[PDB]
């Protein structure tokens, strides 16, 4: 295909922006095409990859969030050279990088802000995939335990946290990243 093939011009910028040898991403693209023969993840294949990992739960929430900071583009499939950028990032990266991708991941409408309710909304999903637990304690439940995480980082206290916030806070409490394995 035109997704289906892997062009030098690609491996040329994954060369120039990722950790990754030119060598390791023609072996990443034969796995790729493995599991997606055209060349294109969609959020719903997206979402079965999780599934095998996580039979317990429902990994669907979180996989759709962590879709759309692969989807880099916004065109609703993730290309070979979306995968190789993210993993680049969540596997090799510093962590000034893994914190920006995590932040992205946090900000889900993109509006260069998390807010108390996307860090529930992320909190939730990472539940629903390993698994929910009861609370008993109104003053003990996630969200409860997520606003004092947020309070600490929201140093202007304007109810939303900017990239420098959560990243400088994420640095004292890892909490919200290691959530992610990204710490
Ligand atoms: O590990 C990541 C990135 N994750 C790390 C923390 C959670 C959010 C971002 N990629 N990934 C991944 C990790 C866990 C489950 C599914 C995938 S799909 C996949 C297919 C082939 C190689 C790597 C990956
Ligand atoms: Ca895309
Ligand atoms: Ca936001
Ligand atoms: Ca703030």
């Amino acid at each position: 295909k035109k997704n289906s093939k892997l062009k030098q011009d690609t491996i040329d910028r994954l060369t120039t922006d990722t950790y990754f040898t030119e060598k390791e991403i023609r072996q990443w693209h034969k796995g790729f095409l493995k599991d997606c023969p055209n060349g294109l993840l969609t959020e719903q294949g997206f979402i079965k990859i999780y599934k095998q990992f996580f039979p317990d739960g429902d990994p669907s929430k979180f996989a759709s969030l962590v879709f759309r900071v692969f989807d880099e583009n916004n065109d609703g499939a993730i290309e070979f050279e979306e995968f190789i950028r993210a993993l680049s990032i969540t596997s090799r990266g510093n962590l000034d990088e893994k914190l920006h991708w995590a932040f992205r991941l946090y900000d889900v409408d993109n509006d260069g802000y998390i807010t108390r309710e996307e860090m529930y909304n992320i909190v939730d999903a990472i539940y629903q995939m390993v698994g929910q637990q009861p609370q008993t304690e109104d003053e003990n439940t996630p969200q409860k335990r997520v606003d004092k995480i947020f309070d600490q980082m929201d140093k202007n206290h304007d109810d939303r946290l900017t990239l420098e916030e959560f990243r400088e806070g994420s640095k004292a409490d890892p909490r919200m990243v290691q959530a992610l394995s990204l710490g």
